[PDB]
């Protein structure tokens, strides 16, 4: 397993609008000084049914969140404001009305 | 502004079958590119334009949309450069959900 060190420039140079779901959800802060990003929002489901036409929640449906894995910065060695080495973590990207 | 190198060590220590049984089911589609860490994308496709209901029917009165996210990716700077990269902001399809037209 050897180190494969790299370079990389950190200047960039380039769930409000989905409410209208069956299984809407909120964003959750999440806040640590040794990562790179330092804020994840994370998805979190507003109810435990998803909600039909009529308006009210139907909880014969699950809304679960899509938890998916990406990749993220941790600072290698601790509180290194210039080096780091990539870990894969798991995030919740949003919600989605599933069948039991 | 003023560019902000950094150190990064490239060494680390289906999705869409998964939610399977989701309302709003999707695939996932390859994203190739060889200037790009990491290179391969898998994107959401949406399966159906509506939702499918309690009867495992399709009803069209909802409609099945890809969530998209914006994400960063590895860019080379300069290109085809092994060990320099510049991150840059991508907009991607993380999963489908069920909203209301
Ligand atoms: C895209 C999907 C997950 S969607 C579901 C189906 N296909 C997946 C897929 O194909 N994954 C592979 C892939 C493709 C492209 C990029 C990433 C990635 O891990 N980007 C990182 C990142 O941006 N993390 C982040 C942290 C907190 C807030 C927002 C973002 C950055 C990477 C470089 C260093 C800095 C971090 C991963």
């Amino acid at each position: 397993n050897f180190p494969r060190t790299v370079m990389v420039n950190l200047n960039i140079h380039n769930s409000d609008y989905y409410n209208r779901s069956t299984s809407p959800w909120n964003l959750h802060r999440n806040e640590d000084p040794e990562r790179y990003p330092s804020v994840i929002w994370e998805a979190q489901c507003r109810h435990l049914g998803c909600i039909n036409a009529d308006g009210n929640v139907d909880y014969h449906m699950n809304s679960v969140p899509i938890q998916q894995e990406i990749l993220v910065l941790r600072r290698e060695p601790p509180h290194s404001p210039n080096s780091f080495r990539l870990e894969k973590i798991l995030v919740s990207v949003g919600c989605t009305c599933v069948t039991p």
